[PDB]
């Protein structure tokens, strides 16, 4: 138990040090995963909102047009 | 020596598994995370195509505005 007993603590000791930060780090990552997966849902949102104006705009172009065509018909 | 260099065989073979473990662990974690970056950047780039395409609509509808309005005039 010379240096058996001895080595035993610096094993435990980087053992406890990996598990401290592999955990934190982990910790991070998931924060930060979880901040992208609201990122892309608000996103996906945005654009379903700006599509129904878009296609809102498409009917009124439709109607223009059809006036216009009553308009110009020979 | 008796268990002091029995256990410290069990001890680094659970600092390998435990280093195993999180570093297989955390590559997932990064390969997803740049395959949510890479949504996100494409995502950013569908609503910008959708944008363009809305205020060119706005202009239109602007343009058949004002030919209505030289019509309907009193």
């Amino acid at each position: 138990l010379a240096a058996k007993e001895a080595k035993l603590r610096d094993l435990e000791d980087s053992l406890a040090r990996e598990r401290d930060t592999s955990r934190r780090l982990l910790a991070e990552k998931e924060r930060e995963m979880a901040e992208m997966r609201a990122r892309m849902q608000q996103q996906l949102d945005e654009y379903q909102e700006l599509l129904d104006i878009k296609l809102a705009l498409d009917m009124e172009i439709h109607a223009y047009r059809k006036l216009l065509e009553g308009e110009e018909e020979r």
